[PDB]
């Protein structure tokens, strides 16, 4: 997260943070055995660890367990990053509580103007590399489709919306990937890619989720 602030330990007790023997993605939890994340962030070996703050301490509140499988969107195009979704399900269940909870999926996609939350452990810097060891957050409006359009020409399907800072210093960045967009209490947008980071008219492109959620609903229910 570029130009964003600390979080707070647990503030944000529905991001997860997917591991491979290092942070590599961000995800978000749904209900206790499934996860949402990016479908570019799929591997296999992946541990998902609940109630971070630190990713390398240990300062209690952690769950860590191990993925059973991984759904990628059967549309899922690497070229385009359309339909960037996939769903992690737990091997056990996580135990909620007010440090671990999920996030509700939206019942309607939001508008341009929405004032947003995204977090992450992913790059600090437009320039250069500092992965932060803590939560990193930034509010970030959603902007409206023409300006999205406008500086990503023919990038755009309608399964992805912009959210940012044209003016550029404050954006998502890699290692943010998968994480959550939540916008009033709802999971509305995934991270999935941008050029660079936090550069002037470069904003960064999220997985529209409110066009995935009859399809979130139908694989949790058949798996
Ligand atoms: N500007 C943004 N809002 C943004 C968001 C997520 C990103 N994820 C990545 C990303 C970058 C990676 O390394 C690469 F820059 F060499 F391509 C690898 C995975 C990523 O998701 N870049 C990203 C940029
Ligand atoms: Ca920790």
């Amino acid at each position: 997260i570029v130009g964003g602030y600390t979080c707070g330990a647990n503030t944000v007790p529905y991001q997860v943070s997917l591991n491979s023997g290092y942070h590599f993605c961000g995800g978000s939890l749904i209900n206790s055995q499934w996860v949402v994340s990016a479908a570019h962030c799929y591997k296999s070996g992946i541990q998902v660890r609940l109630g971070e703050d630190n990713i390398n301490v240990v300062e209690g509140n952690e769950q860590f367990i191990s993925a059973s499988k991984s759904i990628v969107h059967p549309s899922y195009n690497s070229n385009t990053l359309n339909n960037d979704i996939m769903l992690i399900k737990l091997k056990s269940a996580a135990s909620l509580n007010s440090r671990v909870a999920s996030i509700s999926l939206p019942t309607s996609c939001a508008s341009a103007g929405t004032q947003c939350l995204i977090s992450g452990w992913g790059n600090t810097k437009s320039s250069g590399t500092s992965y932060p060891d803590v939560l990193k957050c930034l509010k970030a409006p959603i902007l409206s489709d023409s300006s999205c359009k406008s500086a990503y020409p023919g990038q755009i399907t309608s399964n992805m919306f912009c959210a940012g800072y044209l003016e550029g210093g404050k954006d998502s960045c890699q290692g943010d990937s998968g994480g959550p967009v939540v916008c009033s209490g709802k999971l509305q947008g995934i991270v999935s890619w941008g050029s660079g980071c936090a550069q002037k008219n470069k904003p960064g492109v999220y997985t529209k989720v409110c066009n995935y959620v009859s399809w979130i609903k139908q694989t949790i229910a058949s798996n």
